[PDB]
Order: structure tokens, then sequence, then C-alpha cells
């Protein structure tokens, strides 16, 4: 995989974000992470937790899977990187997304993030107690 140049357009909730990229506005859809919806249990945390991360980065990466690059709503489907830290993953480690909706096309990271889940439960953390 690559890493390529983005800026923040908005921060929408735990797991996409709307960017710039290649000059073009785009909602990006963070791979292999499901955080709860706005309106469930921990919404707000992750739509926060993800919103500070992407809006303190001063530099922010998206990088492509192999499998596909959109999703069926047009979304680009993505690990998304703020000053070198991937915020998939971070999600997972704090227990604010769970791992999921792990296609074959587009899994490189998916044991890298069920590492993190396995310590996030490990903790009881948010999600996890
Ligand atoms: C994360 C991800 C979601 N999706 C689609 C499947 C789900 O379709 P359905 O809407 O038919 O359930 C939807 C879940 O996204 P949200 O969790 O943002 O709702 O996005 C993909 O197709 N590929 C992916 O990698
Ligand atoms: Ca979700």
């Amino acid at each position: 995989l690559h890493k390529e140049p983005a800026t923040l357009i908005k921060a929408i909730d735990g797991d996409t974000v709307k960017k710039m990229y290649k000059g073009q506005p785009m909602t990006f859809r963070l791979l292999l992470v499901d955080t709860p919806e706005f309106n469930e249990k921990y919404g707000p945390e992750a739509s926060a937790f993800t919103k500070k991360m992407v809006e303190n980065a001063k530099k922010i990466e998206v990088e492509f899977d192999k499998g596909q690059r959109t999703d069926k709503y047009g979304r680009g489907l993505a690990y998304i990187y703020a000053d070198g830290k991937m915020v998939n993953e971070a999600l997972v480690r704090q227990g604010l997304a769970k791992v999921a909706y792990v296609y074959k096309g587009n899994n490189t990271h998916e044991q890298l993030l069920r590492k993190a889940e396995a310590q996030a439960k490990k903790e009881k953390l948010n999600i996890w107690s």
C-alpha cells in the first residue's frame, strides 16, 4: 500500500470523513472498522475522537487497499493517517470501533486492527465495558 496526500474538508462521524483528494471533494469511509452511529452509545465519543484526530493533524494521508476503492454509495474506502498515526487502528485501540466489514479485496491491515481490538477488549474500553 501507499500513502497519498489529502486535506480535511470536514469530520462527519466516527468512521466517515470528508476530504479533498486529488482536487475533488470525497467522503471517505474508514476500512475495516465500525463506529456506532452518532445516536447510539459511544457514537458521540467516536465522532469526537475522529474529529479531534483529523482536525489536529498537520498532515492527513489516505491509503487505499488492493480491492475496491469506492463503496456502493460512492464513498472512498481507505486507511486514514493523522501525522502518521492510523485513525482506523486508533479508534479500535480505544474501543470506539469494532473490527468490521472485512472483505477479501481489502484487508491488508486486518491483523493489526484485530491486535488492537484484542487489547481494547482486554481493558474493557468504552464499547467493551
Ligand atoms: C466499510 C465498508 C462498508 N461498505 C458498505 C457496506 C454497508 O452497506 P449497507 O448500507 O447495504 O449495509 C455500508 C456500511 O457503512 P456504514 O457503517 O457507514 O453505514 O457500507 C462497503 O461496501 N465496503 C466497506 O469496506
Ligand atoms: Ca458506522
